[PDB]
């Protein structure tokens, strides 16, 4: 996250961290046995860390529970990043309490304007790196389809939307993708992709979690 704030110990509980052997990737708790990531974040042993801050320091509340299978969106492309969404069950149920929570999924789809919570490990600097260990805020709206398309031309299909600043300063990078965008209650995004970080008309970019919400629902009915 640059340009953010830190954002409290625990105070995202339903923020995740996957780990293989080290950070690559973030997530979101939907129940307890169940995250919700990036389709990018596909690989093999993956250990789900529940209840973290400082990802370099175990502070008393974390769970740390191996995924037993991963499903990656049946349409999704590694290409385009279109249907950029995995589910992931975990090997045990996750222990519910204030430190350890499941966010909404969306009923329907959130407009431009609305504000939002995003939230990751992600590098800080907009030139270089810098990675801050404790989780990183930042609250950023949901732009125009019709801007986020001029912002990328040929790149943004149905299933993605942009949102952050087009000024620059303020956006997702490096180690948040896989992560939440959450607004009023509910999981609007997973962070995708973009084109470097915090730079002028290059807005971060996101899975529209909304189209998803049938086949995450059947999904975890189901297995
Ligand atoms: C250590 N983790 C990372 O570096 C991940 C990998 C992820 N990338 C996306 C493109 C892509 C991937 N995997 C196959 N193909 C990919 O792109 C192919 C081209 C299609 C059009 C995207 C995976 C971007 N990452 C971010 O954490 C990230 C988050 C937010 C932002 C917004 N500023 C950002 O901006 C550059 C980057
Ligand atoms: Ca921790």
């Amino acid at each position: 996250i640059v340009g953010g704030y830190t954002c409290g110990a625990n105070t995202v509980p339903y923020q995740v961290s996957l780990n293989s052997g080290y950070h690559f990737c973030g997530g979101s708790l939907i129940n307890s046995q169940w995250v919700v990531s990036a389709a990018h974040c596909y690989k093999s042993g993956i250990q789900v860390r529940l209840g973290e801050d400082n990802i370099n320091v175990v502070e008393g509340n974390e769970q740390f529970i191996s995924a037993s299978k991963s499903i990656v969106h049946p349409s999704y492309n590694s290409n385009t990043l279109n249907n950029d969404i995995m589910l992931i069950k975990l090997k045990s149920a996750a222990s519910l309490n204030s430190r350890v929570a499941s966010i909404s999924l969306p009923t329907s789809c959130a407009s431009a304007g609305t504000q939002c919570l995003i939230s990751g490990w992600g590098n800080t600097k907009s030139s270089g790196t810098s990675y801050p260990d404790v989780l990183k805020c930042l609250k950023a709206p949901i732009l125009s389809d019709s801007s986020c398309k001029s912002a990328y031309p040929g790149q943004i299909t149905s299933n993605m939307f942009c949102a952050g600043y087009l000024e620059g300063g303020k956006d997702s990078c490096q180690g948040d993708s896989g992560g939440p965008v959450v607004c009023s209650g509910k999981l609007q995004g997973i962070v995708s992709w973009g084109s470097g970080c915090a730079q002028k008309n290059k807005p971060g970019v996101y899975t529209k979690v909304c189209n998803y919400v049938s086949w995450i629902k059947q999904t975890i009915a189901s297995n």
